[PDB]
């Protein structure tokens, strides 16, 4: 009987903290008993900032970082930053997974990685309306890591911070709007603060659940395999939770708090996929100079795609 503390960072409603129940559910369940798991919720043992140093420090024996916060530190893995032209997190969620399982790359050998997975399309969420390019003109958005510098792209001022600075940040007029998954217009009551939504069908945002390397080396070989036997299924089921949760999501921002849905000209849409383009390359270039083969990389994201 040994029991493992898991950090997490945003409030128990959103879907890095249900899919982390989930898990652990699971995880009691197909150890019979052997693993218990104390879920740390909202920040009270590890927050966004001091989570990955700290799993690594055994300050919790497992964490979930969003690889977006963590700038430079992700050359490869941070490809599933980029607009990929994933449409689910369900799917999203499955090839960021085998994209790690199949190249294990260094930047995250000092942990072990338990499962991955990534938010839903990003979406804008304003205060004001956004019905073209030119309305996000020098409109202060949040993002993070590759979503900021996509903001940046089209023309918006981006703000980089983790999700739980987000609704004081907009409150407080430091920013005009969000640019990620419409669960936290529900989740973190965003429908309360940003009445306008904007189609972007943008990128997603990756996730990594990771695990002190010396906590895990001191399970079983048979504990190991329960994990690792839970990880492809784990990565499908929380993105296939979110997009159920999204429609909900946005189904109860529109009729309880008269949220507006808005979608840019074709044009616009063309235009703003132009303007992206050049991260391809930024993102190839310093993967190349950390010793990757981006190349490689993106041969695998094509031929996990014409997959999953
Ligand atoms: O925008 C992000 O930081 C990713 C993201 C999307 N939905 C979330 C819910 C809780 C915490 C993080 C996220």
């Amino acid at each position: 009987p040994v029991t493992l503390n898991y950090a997490n960072f945003p409030p128990a409603s959103t879907f890095p903290c249900i899919q982390m129940e989930q898990w652990a559910h699971e995880v009691r369940t197909r150890t019979r008993g052997k693993v218990d798991v104390l879920t740390y919720p909202g920040g009270t043992l590890l927050g966004a900032r001091n989570m990955l140093r700290g799993v690594m420090s055994g300050q919790a024996d497992i964490g979930c970082i969003s690889l977006a916060y963590h700038p430079g530190v992700f050359p490869v893995m941070s490809v599933f930053e980029l607009p990929l032209g994933f449409t689910s997190a369900e799917a999203a969620s499955s090839v960021l997974w085998e994209l790690y399982s199949g190249l294990r790359p260094a930047e995250l050998e000092r942990v072990k990685v338990l499962t991955m997975f990534t938010s839903a399309p990003s979406h804008f969420m304003t205060v004001t309306p956004v019905r073209s390019l030119r309305d996000l003109q020098g409109m202060e958005i949040r993002g993070a890591g590759t979503l900021s510098a996509i903001l940046e792209k089209l023309g918006a001022t981006p703000v980089s911070m983790p999700m739980p600075e987000v609704p004081e940040a907009v409150q407080k007029g430091i920013i005009k709007g969000l640019f990620t998954s419409l669960d936290v217009m529900k989740d973190m009551n965003f429908a309360e603060m940003t009445g306008h939504v904007t189609r972007a069908d943008q990128a997603v945002y990756p996730f990594a659940v990771i695990m002190n390397r010396e906590a895990w080396e001191r399970l079983s070989p048979d504990v190991q395999q329960v994990l690792d036997g839970l990880a492809a299924e784990h990565a499908a089921w929380t993105g296939r939770y979110l997009d159920a949760h999204v429609q909900d999501s946005m189904r109860w921002a529109e009729e309880k708090h008269g949220v507006q849905v808005h979608t840019l000209p074709e044009e616009d849409i063309a235009a703003m996929r132009r303007s992206v383009q050049p991260l391809f390359d930024a993102w190839a270039q310093r993967a190349a100079d950390k010793g990757a083969d981006p190349d490689a990389v993106m041969r695998t994201v094509d031929a996990l795609k014409a997959q999953y």
